[PDB]
Parts: structure tokens; C-alpha cells; sequence
């Protein structure tokens, strides 16, 4: 288990997301589904020139899995997945620019719902989650668990849980007052409103 500090701008973004009063929290789901769809586009594209990239699983899809016992909502995709270097360095590097632009736009009169336009939509998870665990597997790399409760740090470890083939699972440990996102009716409402034209099947598991 290695512990890392977020780069300063991402820590700042996460605190803004956690601290700002903003009632329209439901947009976290559209952002994470859009991230999954982007990951799925990438593996689909890559497989056109290299068919063996789909040996780790041919099906391209998204599952949404609520668990009231654990108070988690899990978004699973079989997209391209993330490497160790993604988790520790690259994602944070790419996001440094988008954070700055987003934070400047918010001063200009934009709102938190537009986070996705700046390539940092993942961090909207913290509108609803006290902790986020990300399990991910890229071809030719090992499976990793990334985890953060914000507070300026995150951890990465080699994951020895259930092997997943290829892709990413984002596990949102929901805040005590956000359990509405475990309800079938609520998730269905949100997917229909914001994520109706995603080009991959989205399966909403029932409890
Ligand atoms: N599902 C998924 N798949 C990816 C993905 C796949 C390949 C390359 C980059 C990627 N970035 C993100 C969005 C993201 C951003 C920061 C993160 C994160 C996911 O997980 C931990 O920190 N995601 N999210």
C-alpha cells in the first residue's frame, strides 16, 4: 500500500467540490458514465488495428450496481482500464490544466454541473461519496486498487481481490445523507435525464 499526495490543484478542486453548497449532486452519475463511455471508445478503437486487445473480454458495456448493505454504488465498465502510471502521475498531470480552467470558469459564473467539459468529471464523485475506491485493469499490466477519502492523499496497491479481465470499477462509498442514489427509481430517473444516448448498454442491477 503506497500513499501519495495529490498535486496541489487537484486537492484544491476536491475541497471545492466537497465544500461548496450545490444542491444538484446527481450529475456525478452522468460524469462517471461519460468517463466509462470514453474508456470503452478507446478500447474499441484500439481493437480495430489489434484484435488481440479484446482477448481480455469482447463485451463493451457498463453496469451500475447498488448495494444497500455496503452503502455503495459501483459503476463498472469493460473499457480500456488504467495503468499504474495513469493512477499515480498521468491522470493528475492531464487534470492540472482542466482544474485551472474549471476554477476560472466558476469565478466567471459557470456551475459545478459543467465540470465534464474540463476533463475532471471524475472528481464530481465527491459530491455524493465520502470515499471512492477504483479497481482497474489495463491489458499487459496488473490489476490496481486506487482509493481516496480526499484530505489531499490517495493510495495505490496491487489488487489481489477478484480478477476483472479488463476495465474499471468505480466504487462510491456514499455519504450518510446521499443513500437516495441506491434507489432503483432514482438511478433510472438520472440515467434517463442525463445519459440516455450513451452508445453502450447500461445495466442497472436491482437489489
Ligand atoms: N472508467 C474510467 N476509465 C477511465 C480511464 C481510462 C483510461 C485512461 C484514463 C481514464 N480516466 C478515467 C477518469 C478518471 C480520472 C481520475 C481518476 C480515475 C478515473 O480513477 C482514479 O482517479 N477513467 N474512468
Amino acid at each position: 500500500v503506497e500513499t501519495f499526495a495529490f498535486q496541489a490543484e487537484i486537492a484544491q478542486l476536491m475541497s471545492l467540490i466537497i465544500n461548496t453548497f450545490y444542491s444538484n449532486k446527481e450529475i456525478f452519475l452522468r460524469e462517471l458514465i461519460s468517463n466509462s463511455s470514453d474508456a470503452l471508445d478507446k478500447i474499441r478503437y484500439e481493437s480495430l488495428t489489434d484484435p488481440s486487445k479484446l482477448d481480455s473480454g469482447k463485451e463493451l458495456h457498463i453496469n451500475l450496481i447498488p448495494n444497500k448493505q455496503d452503502r455503495t454504488l459501483t459503476i463498472v465498465d469493460t473499457g480500456i482500464g488504467m495503468t499504474k502510471a495513469d493512477l499515480i502521475n498521468n491522470l493528475g498531470t492531464i487534470a492540472k490544466s482542466g482544474t485551472k480552467a474549471f476554477m476560472e470558469a466558476l469565478q466567471a459564473g459557470a456551475d459545478i454541473s459543467m465540470i465534464g467539459q474540463f476533463g475532471v468529471g471524475f472528481y464530481s464523485a465527491y459530491l455524493v461519496a465520502e470515499k471512492v475506491t477504483v479497481i482497474t485493469k489495463h491489458n499487459d499490466d496488473e490489476q490496481y486498487a486506487w482509493e481516496s477519502s480526499a484530505g489531499g492523499s490517495f493510495t495505490v496497491r496491487t489488487d489481489t481481490g477478484e480478477p476483472m479481465g479488463r476495465g474499471t470499477k468505480v466504487i462510491l462509498h456514499l455519504k450518510e445523507d446521499q443513500t437516495e442514489y441506491l434507489e432503483e427509481r432514482r438511478i433510472k430517473e438520472i440515467v434517463k435525464k442525463h445519459s440516455q444516448f450513451i452508445g453502450y448498454p447500461i445495466t442497472l442491477f436491482v437489489e
